[PDB]
């Protein structure tokens, strides 16, 4: 059995690691157009903040390494075009300019995103820089330390917007972070939460421009001013960080695509065609609190994905369980964390829900370590199902979103969580520690 695995980021990396364990017998393929085997963009924050000094090693495989496995790697080789008909893929040989065909009995393709662009006048003077990969760690690193650079820009502020803000606010810059929703990580957080950041962040200097449209980028040469609607805001250096479209354009015609160039799947990772599996940022994945499919960016999902392809190479044998859409992150004292549905989820998908909001101390009165904890518990109207929570403290209790990812995943009610068995001993938390507190809360709304 011959399998050809596209790309050696999260998706295309597990495919190959359930394809040894499953498929030992096999001949593997891997195949990556860059230069560089799985480095992990997601460590991108602990390197520029000098966290990690080499960029080199912010990665989890090396070709050396899955060749010695017994994996054939292929990098800078990229796959041209797929024939799922004949079972063929055309490659180019990215050094040489070679061209050649290869054949394939299973084919699973992980593409992933590749970094949008606001597509304005000014689109590229220099120094408008994007923040996925190697390249731009490497030139986003150099920019921390240039004595040139003072005013940093930077558009969007979801996950990646904040992380580039922090770390150049950190290395001494003055930030200004623009958005067009009207309050940073609306997509992740609600607005109880995002108060607290908003004002953690201008202590930092950083500024937020929310509400507010790039019209263009002005400058000679390079980029010096980036204008919006209502303002004007000098730039040194911008990083675009507007969320991330689909590699996905060279399938057209050749797979299925929905309208906005996702690939179409179903729970066991099968194209519109025979044989070529997809997996990663590039697909749609079931999402567990709306029983719907959202795309969900995110590694996590990559890796699942890419395993349960594996599964159903010769039969559908496996159906995808689903994610909540769990994820988590620290911004300056405070690390939070969030899962299934909240306020613009709700919105986006006409989901109707409850929630209770819990501000406290997350130690008992005594205890001298004692620190605020924000944790909102959202659920359903109706059933009083289990279907998000977000949390925030400059304590780490981030391990207890997983506790509600099971939670919403196993239909749970906010009864039964006010009465779960989470363990008590002062030096951790209260006798109804965080998620027992709210979902107690809940119960008495619901009397
Ligand atoms: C700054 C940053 C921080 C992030 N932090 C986190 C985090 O902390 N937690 C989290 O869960 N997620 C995080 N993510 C998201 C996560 O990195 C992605 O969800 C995940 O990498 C997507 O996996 P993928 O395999 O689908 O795609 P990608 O990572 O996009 O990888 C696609 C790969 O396939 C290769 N390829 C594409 N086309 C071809 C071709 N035709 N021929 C050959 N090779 C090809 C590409 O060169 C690339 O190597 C972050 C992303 C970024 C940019
Ligand atoms: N901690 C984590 O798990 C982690 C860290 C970084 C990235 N990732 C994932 O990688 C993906 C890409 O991250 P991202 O930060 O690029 O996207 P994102 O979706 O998190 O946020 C994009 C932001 O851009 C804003 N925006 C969109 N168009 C705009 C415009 N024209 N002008 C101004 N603002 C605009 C959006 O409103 C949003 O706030 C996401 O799926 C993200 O969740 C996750």
């Amino acid at each position: 059995m011959k399998v050809i695995v596209l790309g050696s980021s999260h998706g295309g990396y597990e495919a190959v690691e359930e394809l040894l364990n499953l498929h030992p017998d096999a001949e593997i393929q891997w195949y990556e157009k860059g230069d560089f085997i799985s480095f992990l963009s997601c460590g991108m924050q602990l390197y520029l903040e000098g966290k990690v000094k080499d960029v080199n090693s912010v990665r989890y495989m090396t070709g050396e390494k899955m060749e010695s496995r017994g994996v054939n790697v292929f990098s800078n080789t990229e796959i041209t075009a797929i024939q799922p008909k004949e079972h063929q893929v055309t490659v180019k040989d990215l050094v040489s300019g070679e061209e050649r065909v290869e054949n394939y009995d299973k084919l699973i393709i992980s593409p992933g995103a590749v970094p949008f662009e606001l597509d304005i006048p000014g689109k590229d003077l220099d120094n408008i820089y994007l923040m996925r990969g190697r390249q731009w760690a490497i030139k986003l690193k150099q920019k921390t330390v240039d004595p040139e650079v003072n005013n940093v820009v930077v558009i969007g502020s979801g996950y990646i917007g904040i992380e580039a803000a922090e770390a150049f606010a950190k290395a001494g810059k003055k930030v200004t972070v623009i958005d067009i929703l009207d309050r940073p990580l609306g997509v992740y957080l609600d607005k109880e939460f995002t108060d607290v950041l908003t004002e953690e962040m201008e202590a930092n200097n950083i500024t937020i421009a929310t509400g507010e449209t790039v019209e263009r980028y002005e400058g000679d040469g390079r980029v010096q001013k980036v204008v919006t609607d209502k303002n004007a805001y000098d730039a040194d250096l911008v990083v675009v960080a507007v969320g991330v479209r689909p590699n996905t354009a060279w399938l057209k015609g050749t797979l299925e695509l929905h309208p906005n160039g996702l690939i179409k799947t179903d729970e066991y990772m099968r194209t519109s065609e025979p044989d070529v599996f997809a997996v990663g940022d590039a697909t749609l994945i079931k999402y567990n609190p709306a029983d719907t499919e959202v795309n969900i960016a995110l590694a996590t999902n990559a890796r699942k994905q890419g395993r349960f392809a594996v599964k159903n190479l010769e039969e559908p044998v496996k159906p995808f369980p689903g994610v909540q859409g769990s994820s988590g992150l620290a911004v300056f004292d405070y690390k939070f964390a969030s899962t299934g549905i909240n306020e613009v989820m709700a919105q986006k998908l006409g989901k109707e829900t409850k929630a209770v909001t819990v501000v406290e101390d997350y130690l008992m009165d005594f205890n001298p370590d004692k620190q605020k904890a924000w944790f909102k518990l959202v659920y359903d109207p109706e059933t009083t199902q289990i279907l998000g929570a977000q949390l925030m403290s400059k304590a780490d209790l981030t391990a207890n979103i997983n506790a509600i990812s099971l939670a919403i995943q196993a239909k749970m009610t906010i009864e039964d969580l006010a009465y779960a068995d989470f363990f008590f001993q002062p030096a951790f938390d209260k006798p109804w520690n965080i998620i027992n507190t709210a979902a107690l809360e809940a119960v008495k709304q619901e009397r």
